[PDB]
C-alpha cells in the first residue's frame, strides 16, 4: 500500500443563508460533501484517485476557515457521517436535526467567524473503500459525507436579522491515505471547458495564405479548435464564403462553406502551443472581398 | 518524499525499418523516446508527475517484447543517455554511432525476436529532476533518453531482405521513483478528443420539443458538444433553419440559424452521462419542414 | 559553509484589492515575490547574499501580520512554488487557481486580520542555488517564489463590498541559512538616490569665496553632488553667470556657465560629511551681481 | 555570535619613499591603516561590518606580499598597535619611533622583497568593539592600527640611493571574526561614483523620439543619470534647445531647456540594464534644428 | 564513480604585460582559463573527459611556475572563481577588480617569479557537472573559471617600467576526479592540422607508374592527403597535365586534370605509415613532358 | 593502478561465408580480431588505452549475438589465443584448426543464431603488456587474439546449402582492466575522414564579399576546409576565374586562381561550428560573370 499525504484540498465555499431563506428543517443544510477520493473535481487528491483501486482515509480532518468579519454572528455544526445512505435532508423536525448532528462522533460547534476542525472517525476494520466514480452501491466507495448545519439565525451587531445571503468561508481537508492495486481505473474526471472565443482575421488578397498569431493561452498544452460563429448576414454581398484554416505544426482542417447550395460548417483542430503561450494557423480564403467575421472556439481540458 | 512503485507503462511501439529505407547514419534511429515522468501522455506515471515537483528514477528498466515471429532477424542495440542534450542524429558514420551505442553503460544488444531489458544507471548523486512540461534548459527535468538503433539490415527465414517496414514490439517501463514536494503543476496534459460524431433526430412537429437518446459512452464522465454539419443544402425548400438544443440536466445551449440574413452557429453544452453511458438533450424546431440533417461533435478530455 | 540566522527581513507590503478590480482570474494574484537571497533589495540578506556565491534556506517561514481592524473580512491563501519558473498568472479559472494554491505544501489559509506563517519546504536533496542578479535560468537562483491569493470579496462590517483598495499587511520572513564560498559576487545591488535638492547662497562679493554649510544629512556617509537648476532667465539684467564651487576637504568641481557664447554646466563633487552630518563647500561668483539662484542634487547609495 | 571566516581582503599598497623624501621622524610611517572591520571600503569585511554591532579579530594576521625585484633593498618593521589613540606620528626621534615599532608584540622585521606575516594580538578579556563609521570615541571601535615603518635608506644593487618613490608591495589580511547581534547599522559606507560621461544622439526629425541605446555596462544594475555638458553654444543658429529624455522602462525625466528667458537643466533618470549590460532611453527634441552635443553622467554605487 | 588521478595538465602560458598596455580596468585580467574538464584541448584530462558524462574535482590546485629572472617584479593575484557566469570584465575600477580578486576563497597573491598555488574549493554539496562541449548554460559543465590579474606595473632592477610584454611563466593543474556514467559522448574535441606541405616526384616516362617515398614522419599513424599546388604555369609548353596518385596499402585516389576544357583538381588518400613513419604511393603521368612541380597537403588529427 | 569497467566494446561484426567459399583450411577464419587495447578503433577502450601505459584485462569475456534467424544453421568455435604469436593460418587440415580450436582454453562451440560468451584467461602471473600501437614484438603489447572458426557447412531450413555469404552478427566485449603510469601516448589512432562535400556559392557581384552558411554539421567541433572541384571549364568564356575564402572567426584563406599564366590552387579553412552545427564563411570573386562551380572538402577527426 502507497501511503500518501498530508496535504491540503480545496473543498466548496459554503454560502450561510439567510433567516428568511429557511422555510423547512431540510433546508438548513449548507452544504452536503461527499468525502470520497473522487469526488473533489479538479484537487490533488482526485487526480491521484484515478490511479489506484483503493482507499482509506486514516485521518482526513476538514478544516473550515471564515471570510466573515467579527461583527456579523451565526452557530454552525459540522459532521462527517460514516453512512454514506443515511440521509438527514428528510427529517420533519429542526431540533431534531441538530441533535443528529451533534450525536455524531467528531462533530464540532462553532461560531462562523472561527476557524474549528472536524476529523473523520475511522471504522474499526480495516475497510478498503473503491475509488473512482460511483457505481451502483454508495457504500462501496463513499467513506464519509461532509455536512453543515445552520442552528441559529444570522445575526449581526445590533442584534437584528441579515436578510441577504452570504458566502461565509472555505472548507478544506488534510488528507492521509492509503491507496492500493495500482489501476489506470477509465471513465475519466477531466472535464473539458470553452477556454475563449476569439475570431480569425480578415484577409486581404484571395487565395493567398496567411498566418494568425493568437496569444495569451498556457505554455505546452494541447488545445482543440472548433468553429463557431454568431449572427454573420453572408449574403450583404457578392461570392461565396469559403475559408480553410490549417495548423502549421499541428493536426486537423477547419472547412467553413456558406455556399447555400452545399453548406459545410465543420472541422476540429488539434494543435499545441509552444513555450511562449502562442500558436499560429495558415489561413486561406478563396473570395477575400467578403467581410464577414468568424470565429472559433478553443476546447481545453482544464484539470 | 513519496516513494512509488515498480509499476509498468507502455512507451510506443517500434517500427523496424527495412534495408532499402536507411539512407544516412542518423536514420537508424528507430526511437527516441525520452524518459523524464511526464512525457508518456496517457499513462500511469504522467498522469502522477505532475502532482509532486521533482522526481528520481531508482530503477526504470525499460522492457522490450517482440511481436515479430522467429523467421525474420535484425539485432538492436539499446541504451538509455542521461544527458538529454547529448545527440546521436549529427554523428555521419554509420559505425561510430553504433560503437556510441553500446559503450554507453546499461545497454543491451538483442536480435529483435527476443526479450531483453536495459536499466537505466543513475547518477551518482542524489539529484532531483523537475516534472512537467518541459522549459529552457532539458538538462532540469530529462533523467535519460531511450534509443534504439538498428545495427544489421532487416533479414528473413533463408537470408534475403524483408522490403517493407516491419512493426516489431513494445516498450514497457518497470519504474520507480521518489516524488517530492507536492504542487498541482500547471500547464496539465491532457489532451482533448473527437470522441464520435452523431447527428440530430429529424423531428416531425413545428416547436414542439423532442427527446434524443445518445448511446454508446463512457459512464458518468463530462462532455462537450459543439455543433458542425457537413454539405447541407437549407435552400433546397422554404423555410428559416431553427434548431435549439439544450441538455435536460446539464448546461449550455446550441443554436444553429441558417437566415442568411442573420447566420448564427454556435454554443456548446456541457453534460456528463448517467450509470449506463447515455444522456439526452431536449431539441425544438421552429420549423420543423425543412428535413436537412445537421450534426454535432463530441469533444472529452481522454487523458 | 556558514549557517547565519535566525532573524527578520521585510518583504513587502499587500494590497488586497476590492471585488470590483478583480477581473480575470490572473488578476488574484496580490504579490509576487521571489524568495531568492538576493531579491529583498534594501534588507539584511540581500545585502548579505552578494558575499557568498551559495545559499540555501533551511528554514524560511514567512510570516504574515496585519494592520487592518477585525470589521472587514476577506480570505487569503498563501502558498510557496518551489519551482520558480511554474506560473500561475495563466490559468483561466478562478477555482482552479484556488485549488492549485491550497494543493502546494505549506500553504497556509487565513481571514486577512489574522497573523499566520507558512514555512518554506525544502528540497529532499541538499542542493544549493547561486546568489546574486539572476542569469539566464531562475532555477539555478531561485528558490521559491512567495504567491498571495484573493478567494474571497472584500466584505465589511454589515455584508457589504468594500470597493476601494486597501493596504492590509506585511510579509516578514524568518530566515535560517547555509551560505557558501565567500565571492565578493559583481553587479552590485545598491541603488542611488537623488537624497534632496537644495540651492546655493547668493553671495555679496564678486570674486571673495564664502563658505555654504549643508545640514540635515547622515553622519560620516560619503555623497555625491550634481549641479542642476529650474527655470532661471539669467539674461535678465547684465553680467556673465559664472559659479565655481569646490569642498573645502573632498574632490571635485563644479562649473556653471551660463555664458552663451561657450555653456558648460557639468562637474561633480565627492565629499562626506562630519560627524555632525554637515559638510561645507567653497563658492565664488566672477560676477555676484547675478541674483539668480542655482541648485544641485545630493546623490547617494542608500542600501 | 556568528563566526566567520577565514577569508582574504586587500587592504593598501604600500608607497616605499626615498632617502630624500624623509625629513622628520614622523615622515618614516608608510601607511597607518585601522584595522577596524568597517574601515576597508569596498572590501569583503566592511561590506559584512554593517550587519553585525561587535566584532573581535580571533585571528587577523596581516600579510605583506611585495611587487619589488631582487636587486633594491630596505628593511621595514610593522605592527598593530592595539591601543588606537596611541600615536608614533608625534616622536621627534627617529631611533625612537623604531625601537617603539619592535617593541610592539607581535612586530615582524623584514627586508621589502619578502613576504612576512604580523599577526594581531588579542587582548586578555572577550572585548568587543561596535562596527560602523566611528562616533566619538575611538577605542570603542577600533582594535587595532597597522603601521609599516621604513628603517633603512632605499639602496639598490650596486650600495647607492634610489632618488625616486617607489610602490613596492601590497598588504593582504586573513581574518577570523565573531560577529553579534545583527543590525543593519545606518550610515552606510557605499560610496557613489561617476562610471562614465557619454552624450545623447542627434535626432534628425523634430518633435520624433528616437530609441539610443548605451552599451558596454554592467548587467542588471540600477544606475542614476544626471545631465551634465561642456562649452556649448547654443546660439549658433536660431530656434530653441529643448530636449527631453526618459528611460522606456525606468523612472524620471531628464529636461534640457536652453530657453535664456526661462532655463531649466534638471532631472534624474533611474533606470537599470537588462541581462547584457545594455538600457534603452527615448530622446524627443522639440527643435531638431540645433546641433549641438549634450552629455549625461552614470551615476552608480560601486560597493 | 571512477577516481582519476593525481597528474598534471599544461593550461597555458601566460603573457604579462606592460605597464603602458593596460588602459582599463578590464585589461589587467591575464587568463581566463575555464577549468572544466573539457576544456584543455589536447592535454590527457580533456582527452580522458569525452568517456564519462560528469565529473568534480575534488581537488584541482592551480600551479604557476615563473619562466622570469629574479631581476624583474610583478605583483599577481590568481583566484578560481566558481561561478561560471560571474564575469569580472565588466568593473570599471581597477581596485575594485582586485579586491573582487582576494576575496574570492583559496586566492593566492605572489610576485611573479616566485612558484605558488591555487586551490580549487570544491562545493558544500555533492554537486556533479557535464561534461563536453558547452551547451545552453554554462552552470551545468564549468566548475570554476581561472583568472590572474596584474595589479602592479611590471619593474626591472633599477625600479624602471618594462614597456615591453613579456610571458612569463606556465599554468599546471594537480587534478583528483570523480567520473561517472560512461557515455562515449560525441561531438569530439580532436582538431585536425595541416601537418607538412610536401610536393609530388618529377617522373622521367610517360605512362609508367613511380613509388615516391616521404620520409619523417609519425610511425603507424593514419593520415590524409589532400592536393594543392601554387602558382604554376601548365600552358608554358605543349601537352596535357595529368598527374594520378594512388597509395600501395591505403585508400583513394587523387586526380590532377590540368586540362582547360574539363579541369579537376580533387581526391583524397587515406594511408597509415609503416613502422618507421614512411609510406609510399604510385605515380603515374601520361604526358611526363611537363616540368611543373605539385603539392599536396598532410592532414592529421592531432590530439 | 587505475581499475575500470566493466563496460561494452563493439568490435566487429562477423561474415559467415558459405559452403563454396571455403577451399583451404586457412580460409575457416571468419574475424582475426587482436584484444589488445589500442586495436579496437573508435571505441571507449582505444580513446582511454592512450592515455596509460600498461593495461591487464581482468576479465575481457567476449560476448556474440547473432542477427540470423532461427531458419539458418552453422556451427561456430570461438576462443582467444594468449600467444599472439601463435597463428592457426597455417594449417593444412581442416580437423586440425578445429581441435586446436576447442583445446585453447575458454573456447565455447556455439550455433550461430544463440548468444554465448567467451572470457578471456588471464596468465598466472601479474604480468602487464604495453598499450599503443605496436612496436617491433607483439608479445609486449598484445594480450589475445581474437578467432572465429567454421566448422560446418551453412545450411538451412530444408537441410541445403546456402550459396552466399551472409552477415550473422556482431562481438561485443565486457572488459576490466588494470591501466597503470599515466603518459599521453603518442603517434595518436584519431584517424581524419572526408565529411561531406560542398560547393561554394555562385556570387552576382564582382569584388563584393558575400556570407555562405553551411548546415547540417556537428555543434561546436573543429573542422579543416580543403578546396577541390571536379570537371569544370574555365575556358568556356573570358575572364580570370579568382576565388577567395576566409572564415569570418576561423584560420586561414584558401585561394582558387585558375590564371593558366600562374595557378594557385591551395589554401585550408580550420574554423569550429556554433551551438548549432553552422558556419559561416566571406566569399569575395573578383570577376563574378563565371559562373563555373567549386567545391570544397571537410575533414574532421572522427574518433
Amino acid at each position: 500500500i502507497s501511503r500518501l499525504g498530508p496535504d491540503s484540498d480545496f473543498l466548496t465555499s459554503v454560502v450561510a443563508k439567510a433567516s428568511t431563506s429557511i422555510v423547512t428543517p431540510a433546508d438548513r443544510i449548507l452544504v452536503k460533501q461527499p468525502l470520497s477520493a473522487s469526488s473533489f473535481p479538479g484537487t490533488r487528491i482526485t487526480g491521484l484517485s484515478s490511479y489506484w483501486e483503493r482507499y482509506k482515509w486514516l485521518s482526513a480532518v476538514a478544516r473550515y476557515v471564515p471570510a466573515v468579519p467579527n461583527t456579523v454572528a451565526c452557530q454552525f455544526v459540522m459532521y462527517i457521517d460514516t453512512d454514506p445512505l443515511d440521509d438527514p435532508s428528510n427529517i420533519s423536525d429542526d431540533n431534531q436535526i441538530v441533535r443528529q448532528a451533534v450525536s455524531q462522533a467528531g462533530s464540532n460547534q462553532f461560531n462562523f467567524n472561527t476557524s474549528k476542525t472536524v476529523p473523520l472517525i475511522v471504522r474499526a476494520d480495516n475497510q478498503y473503500y473503491y475509488t473512482g466514480v460511483d457505481k451502483q452501491n454508495l457504500r462501496f466507495s463513499l467513506q464519509g459525507i461532509l455536512y453543515i448545519i445552520q442552528v441559529t439565525d444570522l445575526i449581526n451587531f445590533n442584534g437584528e436579522l441579515i436578510t441577504q445571503d452570504l458566502t461565509c468561508g472555505s472548507l478544506f481537508l488534510d488528507w492521509l491515505v492509503n491507496f492500493s492495486i495500482p489501476q489506470i481505473n477509465p471513465t475519466s474526471l477531466t472535464d473539458v471547458r470553452v477556454d475563449k472565443a476569439v475570431n480569425f482575421i480578415k484577409p486581404e488578397v484571395s487565395g493567398v495564405a496567411e498566418i494568425q498569431t493568437v496569444t495569451g493561452l498556457s505554455p505546452s498544452t494541447s488545445y482543440l479548435l472548433t468553429p463557431a460563429f454568431l449572427e454573420q448576414n453572408f449574403q450583404s454581398e457578392a461570392g461565396i464564403y469559403i475559408l480553410s484554416a490549417t495548423p502549421v505544426e499541428g493536426e486537423g482542417t477547419i472547412s467553413i462553406n456558406m455556399d447555400p447550395t452545399v453548406t459545410t460548417v465543420s472541422g476540429f483542430i488539434k494543435v499545441k502551443t509552444d513555450t511562449f503561450g502562442t500558436f499560429d494557423l495558415s489561413v486561406v480564403l478563396t473570395t477575400a472581398s467578403k467581410k464577414q467575421t468568424t470565429g472559433f472556439n478553443i476546447i481545453a481540458a482544464t484539470s
